């Protein structure tokens, strides 16, 4: 359906992923697990969801702006394509001098589904 | 608002976003603020700025290339939310060894108002 | 204008970016050239490849999961705008402790292409409620 997307649960701990307000660009992303990120190291925060992209675009595992500015925490990777397999992961980036504890049910990501354009290359010999 | 880009300052040092060329996929945006990103460190660089942008869009904070490849400086966070009215600010990260400075007026990122979609999540069983 | 992604080799060591599936987001992209990424550092990887993309959108140089996971590699900048007519760099960033080796045909990265909006910036004085 061109107006909702499917979303199940791997777990009991998975939550389903919804935006923060009316005119949110995401939807805010959850760990199903209990982790720590290692100062300056990066740790795998798997959500426990099998979301289906829609149609004409990728989901972009994109971070949220507090855990930024006050954890230096960043996401890596992110690029959640329309066949991609199984439960959803975030990547963890912590920059800091500080370890980043993630509980069960934290929000460590926002999920934005990025309208994208997927043509077929054409080689050519000039470009104008 | 609807298909618009609306600008307003919150102070007479911010500077209107502007496309660098007419191919230019993002806008010019410039610290109202001077600071330190410190190296291996990080700096918010408000742009004094409050914006409206188009429906079916959030405003990406991108990086500046020149800045990525000579300066090691990254943005970090960068996606502002269509119904954010709040001052816009740019979540600098500065992963070389030495200081970045950043005079009031001095490029720092870039906006690009990135297409999305906002489908409603709908939980199921299973998928396919 | 142009729905269409050309690209023109700028030497033999380029390679043509291709979506790994059916499914796939990104367009592989290759270095062309060799070089190492310094522990806690940066590099170029040219693609030898000049490039014209889609109308209404422009190339974001997004990161492999791979290498993001396994070898702390992300890239930096990546905004390629729609009159980009040099060659396509890659700038990859290394927050690991060890260096990342790349050899000519590497996949480093993969091309997106972002649908994007270009309005005309307007100043106001007022904007209306959230
Ligand atoms: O780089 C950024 C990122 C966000 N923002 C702004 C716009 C965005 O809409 C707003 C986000 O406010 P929230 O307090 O809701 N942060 P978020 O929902 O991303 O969660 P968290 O507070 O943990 O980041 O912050 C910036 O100015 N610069
Ligand atoms: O990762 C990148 C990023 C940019 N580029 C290219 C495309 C882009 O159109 C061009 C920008 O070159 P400049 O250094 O002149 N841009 P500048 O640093 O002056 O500002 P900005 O990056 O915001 O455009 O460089 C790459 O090849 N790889
Ligand atoms: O976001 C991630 C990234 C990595 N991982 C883990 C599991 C996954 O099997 C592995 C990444 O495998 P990819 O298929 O995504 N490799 P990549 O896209 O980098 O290269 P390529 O598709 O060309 O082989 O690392 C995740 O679970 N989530
Ligand atoms: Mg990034
Ligand atoms: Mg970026
Ligand atoms: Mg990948
Ligand atoms: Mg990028
Ligand atoms: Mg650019």
């Amino acid at each position: 359906g061109s107006h909702m997307f499917k979303v199940k649960k791997l777990s009991d701990k998975a939550i389903i992923p919804q935006r923060g307000s009316k005119g949110a660009a995401g939807y805010d992303l959850s760990s199903a697990h209990e982790l720590v990120v290692p100062a300056h190291g990066k740790a795998l925060a798997m959500t426990d969801l099998q979301i289906a992209i829609p149609d004409g675009t990728y989901g972009r595992i994109a971070p949220r702006s507090g855990l930024a500015w006050k954890n230096f925490i960043d996401c890596g990777a992110g690029v959640i394509d329309s066949d991609y397999r199984g439960n959803v992961g975030v990547v963890l980036f912590n920059h800091s001098d500080v370890d980043f504890k993630v509980a069960v049910g934290d929000r460590v990501a926002q999920l934005i589904f990025e309208r994208i354009v997927t043509p077929e290359p054409l080689e050519v010999d000039e470009i104008d």
